[PDB]
């Protein structure tokens, strides 16, 4: 969807990029079979000036042939004369195919990697300049117990962190080729060839490959995407509930005057949605491993909607993120006042446990605080005020007792040891 | 699914092991309490000698109370006395739940290891007794070039062998805990409590937990346990190949005389529709990452299914798969026959060769040897016979030249360099 | 999962019930047969009286088989003495399988469509009696314009009319069976019986099977249930937004005193997390439609998850679901508060419309509108009273003119037109 | 995916497209307005005068609005003058959106049906064609009894008429528009004007909406295109499995000489390839239903990808499906030989049965036909001779009576019958 295409990551994806890659492989291919001494020494100088991408003729052999690998193979045949007999030579379409997108899934996974880091130093910045922001902390959507936005933000961070050391390890099992031939044994291009050229590429040879390279690789990768996409989405979610009009704590960064009121979560909804498409790849991916013997091609036609969309769409994913918490507006008085929503009821764990350390029990604590929380929710005046007319209550603790447990410091004290777990 | 129940894993997943963890968590944790000099000394020991597990007890309390872990923890706290007041001190339900998940998926995933090196162990056998049989490499169903059976095999120990490493850190990404209270910030239990606590179980802390261990870890656990199941839904998809009528190749073990037309490849059929419900589990856990701010519950009664269901349906496949493998009838003889079922049409691409190599061009060599290859097709003599009897053929090879494109060698030559990468 | 199983729907799921349904598969046989004149007068009440269901003989037998229905044939021919001679003659087991799992879904289609009507009677109920009850409709979770808290009800219950008609036609397409025997074509058991049993047991014959019936049919049953788990997860995620703490406009009921701060809408949650699974049984079933030739047994492994948890877990939904509509407290005056929760600003497309009517050029009424609402929403004083003390407005419209401009009526003035829709 | 887009289809999605299909719904709507009297005589006509579709005005515009529809108004705006007043008056962008995706839904499922009838009417040729054609049925890839190569043709026919059905059923489920304004009350716009605009474009009024469609209607559309594309992977995954080289009983058509040994069913591999892709798009659609509130926009990124790709790639498959099964070759002699295959044993029950009937008990019967079944898989001559040379066999049945077990008429005596259920 070329609205979802950003540089860097569409360039990799075109038809010219693609051949240039397919020309790649075979000289890697060319220039390792005259290193190890088995062709004539100057063949691969010569077919590097001579073959050029011209896709429109490709395309036009393409036309005759049904088959893509082979009108390129024919397409350079008639620029490089002679030196045709040693290009593409003992190799099936397969090696060039799955070596060119192994290229490509590494290339790609480069570029999202280089952006997710981009997004952990701009979660880490926003999380310390919030480190100490007062907010509540919610269950079931319903207010429980004071915590920090710096640390909301700080889990954001450390989730990402995870999905650094994730994306490293997709791209390495992806950074495997084959140059093996027909059925994976090397009766038509030695192995020797394989290393070499793989090693000219910055490729690792599959150590047992088939026709092609196993499709559990590109489903790790593809699993790893995935992941990656529904952590976007656990922040997207968060900054839609934030920014519904009965919270105000946060607002996504807009057009660039626009309507106070009207301020929606439009980008967040967005990003939602492009998860629920990098999850829905998983599912044919995995399909994908279990071809017949040697090969089938029933992965290629996947392939072709997968590996450009999914890797797009989560580099559009990973930016816009970025530029989301980066510039939007964060609302510390409001997520402060939010925390006395209820009046003071966020605090009846600490009142209750107060009345048991007192002396009272379990039951009777308990009915005192539900009695003053439901005159509480039912009125104007604050738990606080209620407790301290009550007068068992004033029979069992100090004004000043009471009143200190109302401190939202008792929620923030352990804030520190957190955020020195990540400066490692 | 009873029927696929297999002991040390169905052990793991019943109402009292669930509750021997929540107890070794909760005294875990007193211990913790206890060494840093926060509780009276003797607490931890007194509970551990008066805590029993009563399943019976604590369901009967959770009809009351409607919560598992409250339940419990009141069941507990009726057997311990005095000491109730130190236990599950500052904790949320869920600092037990997902901490004792944890233990689980970790043991789990041990279990689901060891099996896996086992399996392994089988595969790397079978290559090895097989490495030099001979066996038609097969490309969209149909006939390509000669290779080894024990290749074949070794593809599937390569996978495996990358299953280990996946599960291995796929264990390493389940062995987070969590002590942390109500919304993950330590206002009512000291990180110090969390760090100890979890090592006596062999756990490090979440670096920052909300209510609940982030979902991304559980998410990325059972993708792992989707590609291992899609590895051997391929093996699985070979040997239902391989076992078809017309082909004959392998027989997967049965029963234990039978009928020797009808042996039917059962249970690769029955691992290949559990590959499929190994893969249904991976979306629900993607879409349980997008927790509400800081839980809902909603992944609750997901995991309920998941969790027991993915890593005890895996177990049996992994078991099953070895047991097939090891056991399975290899029919050398007929794999070296069907090598011969086209009647020599295999070594075409060697013969085309040789008369482009002895003066003739790509489509001289192709019209005489396409000429050649249909007279064979449509009758019971075999290619090398039609090309002696060719008279364009016997002015260009002499026939101890034109026999040698024959050997099945030419495709082995190989083969002991592709074993020696695994001797690494 | 034991904890979500309902009667009457758990019922249809034991060991013992199978049989009967595989019993009742075979008597309708012998009844077709004997109503043919193929076998003798009186051996269907024989075989009647005589074959009881013995689980735990069958499984001790089926130990021995491995084949599960070949056990229960040779169970029941150990009861029913030389009339085993007339029992599953000419039959294949599938034959009793998929006759008997269409007996099963047809039997839970329609305990699932008569709790589905129930629940839409339920919506009924509750649509019309908040029918002009104001509510703000919110769009991106923020406020947009005013409505009735019935139609949103009344959206539910569409919806769910439309899944009755839906489910009616998944009955229907799972009402089919087959007595056709080992690949589909009656060489062994003919015709006129399969269509005489198969109208006993108030099933169609596929018009033509294989050795199973066509899994396109079950797949469609599936993902129609699927698609009536989204509607309910559709309900459950507006009753969690609206139980916020921030919203407070219903609550679920619960337990049955509380805390009022407290309330979490737990079922809720749970319901979101039931319809991952619901949806999540849809992939596997779709890949169980392109089983080999005529047939292989992937299938019936992922149909033993299947079937029984997904009509399971459907019908707790329903009645669940059904059960929260029902008791759930709705907070009218809150619903009615919440729309001047931003001061009036739900009315400014009308003030903007007024001003542009009464001469001004959309721009201009657009910076008036802009301009007092910043003043709205920074400050405590409503949009009306900052639009009364505007001069440029005080110009072009009467204090009673720009007054209607606040009235919910404008909003509500259809609301009967739809409602009466869906009438008699 | 260009490469899989097919004329009609195709020209549906474009940009183009997509704006025309909004000016069509906006002049339905100027036109109920009109025949209402509710705006001016002719400015329906005037508006149709002057509207014209120009992308690169509309894309220009939405870089400054970033709002698509809003572009659109506005670029139209523009052309029409003073009748600008009466245009998009009262609606919101969805009324646009969704009535214009029901239009291309609808449109699109009306090509869907057509081809679908002509693959029906295609497939009805094949199987009487091939009514009586001998072949061996196969049961877990395994030889089981003799049937008709057009009762298999027959079961894809009868598969795609019930998609025909459920086809007809989804497009009546997405002809449903709104025309309801910002929350879906008519608050803005009557609902007079809907019920007319609606009904010049063909289409039903949503009984009751939000701001959208309700998305349940999109998610069956699309859940049902899914199973129609896996019945057409049941259907590719056949003719992959006669193709290969051991059965060779069918080969799909190709190119237009080629190698006879290197026939390969490449496009029956790309539709097993594509029906992955089509299942993978239910997930998202399910997951689009829950939209918060009267709507979010999550779902809009998502349709962008599916809903033109849903429907290309089916109609592709659809089309390529019916030229396979038109053009395809199929080999009868070799369908009949591959019968004999087993040497007989294919009739190895109607052997051991009709011992049974001539008195001996099942096990000494089974052990008779095991004994020679083992002598004719282990050697060259045929079961028939091996039977009729053992001495048990001579004393209990004629040759004529062991040789008329051997006959195939059997196995078809039903086919005739089959096909009946499906005339006139």
């Amino acid at each position: 969807v070329e609205r979802y295409s950003l540089s860097p990551m569409k360039d990799l994806w075109t038809e010219e990029a693609k051949y240039r890659r397919w020309l790649e492989v075979e000289l890697a291919v060319t220039r390792a079979y005259e290193e190890l001494g088995m062709i004539p020494k100057g063949v691969t100088e010569r077919i590097r000036n001579n073959a050029k991408i011209d896709v429109e003729l490709f395309k036009k052999i393409e036309e005759k042939t049904n088959h893509d690998v082979v009108a390129f193979v024919e397409g350079i045949g008639s620029m490089i004369g002679e030196d045709s007999r040693f290009f593409h030579y003992g190799l099936t379409s397969s090696d060039v195919l799955d070596t060119a997108n192994s290229l490509a899934l590494v290339e790609a996974g480069k570029i999202l990697l280089e952006s997710l880091k981009e997004f952990c130093d701009v979660l880490w910045e926003v999380a310390n300049r919030y480190k100490h922001t007062p907010t509540i902390g919610r269950t079931h959507g319903v207010h429980a117990e004071p915590t920090s936005f710096g640390l909301k933000v700080l889990g954001w961070y450390s989730e990402m962190k995870r999905n650094v050391q994730r994306l490293e390890r997709a791209i390495e099992e992806v950074s495997y080729g084959k140059i093996s031939g027909a059925v994976g044994n090397y009766a038509n291009v030695p192995p020797e060839v394989e290393e070499k050229a793989l090693s000219y590429l910055g490729l690792k040879p599959e150590p047992v490959s088939t026709q092609v390279v196993p499709r559990d690789r590109h489903a790790f990768y593809l699993s790893t995407l995935a992941i990656v996409a529904a952590g976007i989405e656990r922040i997207a979610v968060e900054i839609r509930h934030l920014q519904r009009t009965e919270v105000l704590e946060v607002e996504e960064p807009f057009r660039k005057s626009a309507m106070p009121h009207k301020k929606n979560p439009i980008t967040c909804e967005r990003l939602t949605g492009l998860s629920r498409m990098m999850r829905a790849y998983v599912d044919p991916s995995l399909e994908n491993i279990a071809l017949w013997h040697e090969r089938d091609i029933s992965h290629s036609s996947v392939e072709r909607y997968v590996f450009p969309d999914a890797t797009q769409t989560l580099y559009y994913m990973i930016v816009t993120a970025t530029n989301v918490v980066r510039n939007m507006k964060v609302n510390e008085e409001r997520m402060k006042k939010n925390i006395d929503l209820t009046k003071g009821l966020v605090f009846s764990q600490r009142v209750l446990l107060k009345l048991i350390e007192k002396g009272l029990t379990r039951k009777e604590a308990y009915d005192i605080v539900q009695r003053n929380a439901l005159k509480t929710w039912n009125s104007e005046k604050h738990f606080l005020e209620y407790l301290l007319e009550d007068e068992e209550v004033k029979k069992l603790v100090t004004k000043e007792e009471l009143e200190e447990l109302f401190d939202i410091s008792y929620y923030l004290k352990h804030v520190d040891h957190i955020f020195e777990r990540f400066e490692k």
